[PDB]
């Protein structure tokens, strides 16, 4: 593939996800257990598996309103 294969973890997935979502805020991985709570995550797509910008995008936090 013509895409890096360097992978995305730690702070700097979090940095990635700061510049993709901006001020809106962003959801990350919830499990971290050695016991079976299978779930999404965004260290597993963009960590133990590589990630793309579309993907990583869908991690954004909802929008918030108020009147």
């Amino acid at each position: 593939a013509y895409r890096p294969s360097e992978t995305l973890c730690g702070g700097e997935l979090v940095d990635t996800l700061q510049f993709v979502c901006g001020d809106r805020g962003f959801y990350f991985s919830r499990p971290a257990s050695r016991v079976s709570r299978r779930s999404r995550g965004i260290v597993e797509e963009c960590c133990f598996r590589s990630c793309d910008l579309a993907l990583l995008e869908t991690y954004c936090a909802t929008p918030a309103k108020s009147e």
